[PDB]
């Protein structure tokens, strides 16, 4: 019936298991596409697996890293490490490459990469709620940890490099923000106006439309160059 | 009256805003002077403004760090982060680079050398005291805090650098370390001594002497090598 | 007479002053080993001193930023600090480099070696169980910490050579583990299933055990390419 009803379901929808299985089969594809990332897997397959937790709990690490937490705290969740784990390992090691073509699937791709953006979205305002609680007037640490919170490894892509082996000074995802990095730079700004009331509108609705802004550029991207 | 008793209003001086204003206007400035930051201002404005906040509370960050806080617990203080936000605005973007032009002014920069110095050894000192306040025998916790809260970016160089693009293993301040790397370690071990009380000097005794030598050195060799 | 009450009297040596002085000595004569090191000592000292604290509290340090405590935490602990600086001192600037020549001494060498090992042991089961108390069933936090509580310095290993003005990026220890470091792994596993009652041992059993295993690897590895 009403939207900032409706709103309601959706800013709720528990993302465990199924938004996170579908956030961490799209950064560990990505993981897959990286270079070098194969022959990494069969020669050094314990960094493969600390790369995929990268890809899959970077947001975790390096919010935990600026409000002065355990960057490992997240990996208390036991569930969710090992949910990453089994994609990681079907990813990289399925007999006939199997979960990877079906995975790889556009139409599947497509649904997946929609779901990562409902996680992202929800992380990025938990990133600033979370901060809020602990500064309530801390706008800038606000901004900052929704902005890990939503960028995630991006934002740790030199260091990333460096566990693979690769060093690539000259660039990085602040000096050049990609768009996922850009978007949750401007999403974490709007979930901290909310938060500091200066933006009229329901936590709930501003899940809801910035969710659906997101899934439509990534689902459009996604499907233009594939 | 009484000298003990100048030094007591001396080392008592309210920094904020015009003694802060002062240190951001000199590390904004020396920031604007590494090469590529005026084009990382036009081309990659955010970085360069996360640049200027390294320089601005590169001590705060790396004293969090060491003791285990927030790294960006400083970023709490909205009028200060606003403050040096304003200050590097100036410095890069002023019509007619007029502010560039004033601060410049050999003068005026030299006061602001000066009122540099006196928040670094305030900040030297309020570093031991609080290593000292969380450990009362951890002596070499309070000299590594007096320290970083001394030399600020300087200490975190090589990844001032990483950040604008700009990779130089070669060195770094503590394999190498820089005049006020050096009389930041002095420094530190001073206040650390009287922390201790084998340094037989009253705290506001020590911080009006040091920073009369800190600002006789830097106001020396600014005025040299101008 | 009983062998598990052998156990609890190996277990609970106390490592302070002699096994940790032995871990010191074996761990600066490595640091003394690596390229440039002599060099540095004679132009940069304050910056091989921090060095060789790597060396020594390179366990400690990692440890302590995994759980987001004060990576010099240990720091507080003079007496163990002065020790570890008068190993540097000796090793580096005796006179007639004497010291260096006695604990080189291959027989002197390798009991040094093995009580080295004694502590490495001691260390990764002190890691499982100070995660543990902090998360009853964070397996993978145990796992992380006593990893970094074996293996030391090498995992920043990179970060040690950036000190020293070296770069090599294209290897680290979690890419290409050393025989300590995987040993390192192997180790916080057994004492993890250990605490988690899934492993029948006791704890000084599994410490005696370990501890011989390693001892036994590594004096001969160290007797083998001498
Ligand atoms: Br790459
Ligand atoms: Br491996
Ligand atoms: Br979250
Ligand atoms: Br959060
Ligand atoms: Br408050
Ligand atoms: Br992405
Ligand atoms: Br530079
Ligand atoms: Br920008
Ligand atoms: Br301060
Ligand atoms: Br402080
Ligand atoms: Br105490
Ligand atoms: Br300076
Ligand atoms: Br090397
Ligand atoms: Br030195
Ligand atoms: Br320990
Ligand atoms: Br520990
Ligand atoms: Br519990
Ligand atoms: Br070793
Ligand atoms: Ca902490």
């Amino acid at each position: 019936l009403q939207l900032g009803e409706l709103a309601a379901a959706f800013a709720s929808v528990p993302v465990f298991p199924l938004f996170d299985a579908a956030y961490f089969i799209v950064s560990v594809l990505y993981l897959k596409y990286e270079p070098g990332a194969v022959e990494m897997s069969r020669k050094s397959p314990f960094a493969s697996w600390l790369c995929a937790m990268l890809h899959c709990f970077g947001s975790y690490i390096l919010a935990d890293l600026l409000l002065g937490e355990s960057p490992i705290h997240y990996f208390s969740n036991n569930s969710s490490v090992i949910l990453a784990t089994a994609v990681w390992y079907l990813i990289f090691f399925c007999p006939m490459n199997l979960f990877y073509k079906c995975v790889s699937f556009l139409p599947v791709k497509l649904i997946f990469v929609a779901m990562k953006e409902v996680v992202r979205v929800r992380k990025i305002a938990a990133g600033v709620h979370h901060a809020h609680h602990q500064y309530h007037h801390g706008w800038f640490i606000m901004m900052a940890t929704g902005w890990v919170k939503g960028s995630g490894v991006a934002l740790m892509s030199n260091f990333e490099q460096l566990l693979r082996g690769v060093w690539r000074p000259e660039t990085n995802e602040i000096l050049h923000m990609s768009f996922p990095t850009k978007a949750s730079l401007y999403g974490t700004v709007l979930f901290t106006l909310q938060q500091t009331h200066w933006l009229p509108v329901s936590e709930a609705n501003l899940v809801f439309f910035f969710t659906m802004f997101m899934i439509v550029c990534k689902v459009f991207m996604t499907a233009t160059h594939s």
